[PDB]
């Protein structure tokens, strides 16, 4: 369960509490993100932002 930051944070393995990631962008631009960071429990997609979750190293 290792999930990447945003600078200048780096990497670092979802502590307690998070076991996987997320990473949210905006419903247009599907190639450069928002935020990324860890998460416990993965949230719902809206229309507007899309929050996708992923159980893999470096994968948000």
């Amino acid at each position: 369960l290792k999930c990447k930051k945003l600078v200048p944070l780096f990497s670092k393995t979802c502590p307690a509490g998070k076991n996987l990631c997320y990473k949210m962008f905006m419903v247009a631009a599907p190639h450069v993100p928002v935020k990324r960071g860890c998460i416990d429990v993965c949230p719902k997609s809206s229309l507007l932002v899309k929050y996708v979750c992923c159980n893999t190293d470096k994968c948000n």
